[PDB]
């Protein structure tokens, strides 16, 4: 018998038009009881659905009122089994356009009405046993792209919200997914041929949607690219990656030394500890120190003189704790720190000063007064060079008693603040045509992690908004990369501040050789992360259905051969032409 969803009530936001009304449609064929959720338009494929043989009520709702739409699915149908998170806007501009509300428009149609119908969805599920969830992000939320700075970071959460959910699902029997489909646009038809074209649209997307979004499905916490007749899975690859000594000799002069192995993905003559990996979680931290504290001290010798001498850096949330030791380097690299924390950065700067190093204090909040630091910035040095985007909290709680404030406070800080800042450092960037941009990701937000589905997915945000970020500022030399440190304070330590600042401070240099890059970091160990995506299925019928996606999973998921390793929307799109192409 065939792939079943009888009687499943599944919502659909944003199920208007496009994606969201076809898989309304072939929801509702295959005998669900389809939630049309559009902010009229939710009439008319709630119209064509009845008329044939289905079963659909509309809902009216903004996806922020993620509470209105589950209590829709609830009155009509008594319950919830599948959510597809699919409602979007786009407001594109690079960043020197890019205003803070265009920013946080797109982040909130994306990714916090995912969270209000998904939040609201989740008792249901829980008390069942029972929920699919299935996540659409896209190529600019795994890769980064021009003009879209808002959107990818938005796609890019999604991800890591996807893994979160996913982990905490399992014991309740619900699994999460996010797609990526590759959308017409100009780039894409550049690169692909037009009867490519014409079958990248939702016909090829909602097989592996609905295939995701059934009982049959054992697949979570995992993100597939689709387009055309194509279906891969991509996962993260992180190098087998580098060990130093962890003391005095670990310095930003031996990374620099050493770098170009961060970035090596060749571990044939590595052990097995320092092996690639295909991971779900951080590095074994407890076997890499271990064997880090085992080896002679860092050999410095031949390499790169850094200094960030009359360079201006300003990171925040540097008044205690990991971002105090961070700026103390930063300084003692000679550079003119301005040390943002909201509560205190008088600390921070007496004792850079009581050391021979230049700082100044800055305690506005991120989020609310990005103008205010750079003019304090500007007001006292002139200029910045080096933003280091560190500024956080942590409001950590299941994601079944999670509230909005949590939700919010901890997206404010990690992703909002980031950007808003970001923006305004940005035009003095590109007039002097210098930047060094080095954001703070997590690996909560890479691999997800139970209990910190806000915290999870902002940093996540943080990884698809630094990407474009690379993207955009190439031609004006201003590098962005990405950092998932593993340090603790004191609320002996094998993971300090100061085995993860030397790859702060080259980061910041002139002559860093990479840009738009993500590296995982802590005690005495470094490595960089990437993406592997699969071999991939080819769908060659003008009709695909469900059962492809059922029959052809071994080769959708089969990173034994043919695997590729994307790092722009372009390099994907190329990679799936030659697939197709066969």
């Amino acid at each position: 018998s065939p792939v079943d969803f009888k009687d499943k009530v599944v919502i659909i936001t944003g199920a208007g038009g496009g994606l969201g009304k076809y898989y309304s449609l072939e929801f509702a064929k295959l005998g669900a009881k389809v939630v049309v959720n559009d902010l009229k338009a939710a009439d008319v494929v709630v119209d064509e659905i009845v008329k044939n043989g289905g079963v659909a009520v509309a809902d009216y709702n903004n996806v922020l009122d993620g509470d209105k739409i589950v209590e829709t699915a609830v009155k009509n149908f008594g319950t919830v089994h599948v959510i597809i998170n699919n409602a979007g806007i786009l407001r594109d501009a690079s960043m020197k356009k890019m205003t803070e509300k265009d920013y946080k428009l797109v982040i909130d149609v994306h990714l916090n009405g995912a969270f209000a119908v998904t939040k609201a969805a989740w008792p249901y599920f829980q008390k069942q046993k029972y929920g699919r969830i299935v996540n659409t992000s896209s190529p600019a939320g795994l890769y980064g792209n021009f003009g879209q700075a808002n959107y990818a970071s938005a796609k890019s959460a999604l991800l890591g919200f996807a893994e979160t959910l996913a982990k905490e699902g399992a014991k309740y029997n619900i699994k999460a997914n996010a797609i990526a489909p590759l959308a017409r646009s100009r780039m894409t038809e550049s690169i692909m041929p037009p009867p490519m074209l014409e079958k990248l649209g939702p016909e090829k997307v909602a097989p592996l949607v609905l295939y995701l979004s059934s009982a049959e499905n054992e697949l979570t916490g995992q993100f597939f690219e689709v387009a055309a007749g194509f279906y891969a899975q991509i996962r993260w690859e992180r190098s087998g990656g580098v060990l130093f000594k962890p003391d005095q000799s670990f310095t930003a002069e031996v990374v620099a030394k050493r770098f170009s192995e961060i970035l090596d993905y060749d571990d044939s003559r590595k052990p097995e500890y320092l092996k690639n990996q295909y991971p779900f979680m951080l590095n074994d931290y407890a076997t890499l120190t271990n064997e880090a504290r085992k080896l002679p001290a860092n050999d410095a010798s031949g390499a790169p003189t850094v200094s960030l001498k009359d360079k201006v850096v300003l990171i925040t949330g540097a008044g205690a704790g990991l971002g105090k030791e961070y700026a103390k380097w930063f300084a003692k690299y000679g550079a003119k720190v301005v040390v943002n924390d909201f509560k205190d950065a008088t600390k921070t700067v007496d004792e850079i000063k009581a050391a021979g190093g230049e700082a100044w204090p800055d305690q506005h909040d991120v989020a609310k007064d990005s103008e205010a630091i750079i003019k304090n910035v500007i007001d006292k040095y002139g200029t910045i060079d080096i933003l280091v985007n560190n500024a956080g909290i942590l409001r950590d709680r299941s994601f079944a008693k999670m509230s909005k404030q949590e939700w919010d406070s901890v997206q404010q800080v990690h992703l909002i603040g980031t950007f808003n800042l970001s923006r305004l450092a940005w035009p003095y960037f590109v007039e002097k045509q210098f930047g060094r941009i080095i954001n703070i990701t997590s690996t909560s937000g890479i691999y997800g992690n139970f209990g910190q589905a806000n915290y999870s997915s902002s940093k996540a945000g943080i990884l698809g908004l630094s990407k474009t970020m690379a993207i955009e500022g190439a031609k004006n030399n201003i590098k962005v990369n990405i950092v998932a440190p593993h340090a603790e304070t004191a609320m002996k330590n094998l993971y300090h501040a100061d085995q993860v600042a030397p790859l702060l401070v080259y980061l910041g240099t002139d002559d860093v050789p990479v840009t738009g890059e993500t590296f995982e970091i802590g005690g005495g160990w470094i490595g960089n992360t990437r993406w592997q995506r699969a071999k991939g299925a080819v769908s060659h019928d003008e009709h695909t259905t469900v059962e492809f996606i059922k029959e052809h999973l071994n080769e959708i998921t089969d990173f034994t051969t043919d695997t590729e390793n994307p790092k722009s929307t372009t390099e994907s799109s190329m990679a799936i032409l030659s697939a197709v192409g066969g």
